Protein backbone atom coordinates (compact mmCIF):
# COMPACT_ATOMS: atom_id res chain seq x y z
CA UNK A 1 0.00 0.00 0.00
CA UNK A 2 1.20 3.26 0.48
CA UNK A 3 2.86 2.31 3.93
CA UNK A 4 6.13 1.54 5.15
CA UNK A 5 5.13 -1.70 6.61
CA UNK A 6 2.88 -2.99 3.48
CA UNK A 7 5.24 -0.92 0.83
CA UNK A 8 4.65 -3.53 -1.90
CA UNK A 9 1.63 -3.19 -4.60
CA UNK A 10 2.29 -6.49 -5.93
CA UNK A 11 0.10 -9.59 -5.12
CA UNK A 12 0.36 -9.66 -1.20
CA UNK A 13 -0.98 -5.91 -1.57
CA UNK A 14 -3.35 -6.82 -3.94
CA UNK A 15 -5.04 -9.74 -2.21
CA UNK A 16 -5.18 -7.24 0.90
CA UNK A 17 -7.50 -5.63 -1.21
CA UNK A 18 -9.80 -8.29 -1.99
CA UNK A 19 -9.53 -9.90 1.94
CA UNK A 20 -11.36 -6.69 3.02
CA UNK A 21 -13.60 -6.43 0.54
CA UNK A 22 -14.66 -10.07 1.70
CA UNK A 23 -14.08 -8.89 5.31
CA UNK A 24 -16.57 -7.59 4.82
CA UNK A 25 -19.46 -8.66 1.92
CA UNK A 26 -19.03 -12.35 2.12
CA UNK A 27 -21.28 -12.49 -1.41
CA UNK A 28 -18.58 -11.26 -3.61
CA UNK A 29 -16.53 -14.05 -1.71
CA UNK A 30 -17.14 -16.80 -4.31
CA UNK A 31 -15.44 -15.23 -7.19
CA UNK A 32 -12.52 -14.31 -5.32
CA UNK A 33 -12.33 -17.69 -4.13
CA UNK A 34 -12.31 -18.94 -7.42
CA UNK A 35 -9.62 -15.85 -8.82
CA UNK A 36 -7.38 -17.61 -5.92
CA UNK A 37 -7.38 -21.12 -7.39
CA UNK A 38 -7.32 -19.37 -10.19
CA UNK A 39 -3.63 -17.96 -10.33
CA UNK A 40 -2.88 -20.94 -7.57
CA UNK A 41 -2.88 -18.89 -4.56
CA UNK A 42 -1.85 -21.82 -1.67
CA UNK A 43 -2.98 -20.75 1.17
CA UNK A 44 0.74 -20.90 2.56
CA UNK A 45 1.21 -17.69 0.73
CA UNK A 46 -2.28 -16.20 1.41
CA UNK A 47 -1.16 -16.32 5.44
CA UNK A 48 2.01 -13.87 3.88
CA UNK A 49 -0.20 -11.53 2.25
CA UNK A 50 -3.09 -11.54 5.53
CA UNK A 51 -0.07 -11.33 7.38
CA UNK A 52 -1.42 -8.47 9.59
CA UNK A 53 -3.86 -9.22 12.27
CA UNK A 54 -7.17 -7.31 13.19
CA UNK A 55 -10.36 -8.83 14.88
CA UNK A 56 -12.80 -9.65 12.37
CA UNK A 57 -10.65 -8.18 9.76
CA UNK A 58 -8.45 -10.93 8.48
CA UNK A 59 -9.80 -14.10 10.50
CA UNK A 60 -13.25 -14.22 8.64
CA UNK A 61 -11.51 -13.97 5.14
CA UNK A 62 -8.52 -16.62 5.43
CA UNK A 63 -10.53 -18.74 7.98
CA UNK A 64 -13.16 -19.56 5.80
CA UNK A 65 -11.15 -19.70 2.66
CA UNK A 66 -8.72 -22.07 4.06
CA UNK A 67 -11.75 -24.77 3.38
CA UNK A 68 -10.94 -24.71 -0.25
CA UNK A 69 -7.90 -27.01 0.47
CA UNK A 70 -10.30 -30.06 1.07
CA UNK A 71 -12.53 -29.26 -2.02
CA UNK A 72 -8.90 -28.66 -4.70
Amino acid sequence: GPGLTDLFKTEKAAVKKMAKAIMADPSKADDVYQKWADKGYTLTQLSDFLKSKTRGKYDRVYNGYMTYRDYV
